[PDB]
Order: structure tokens, then sequence, then C-alpha cells
């Protein structure tokens, strides 16, 4: 996954909790 602040696809896997609006958004 992504810790918050990390650039991620925001469709399938990104941030260890949640979504990725251009990072982590939580």
């Amino acid at each position: 996954c992504k810790q918050a602040d990390e650039p991620c696809d925001v469709f399938s896997l990104d941030c260890c909790t949640g979504i990725c609006l251009g990072v982590c958004m939580w």
C-alpha cells in the first residue's frame, strides 16, 4: 500500500487505509 502522503493509483491499491486522491488522504 502507501503511507499517508504517498502517490498511488486511485483505482485499486494505494494507501494502506483508503484511496489515492493524489496521495493517501488518511
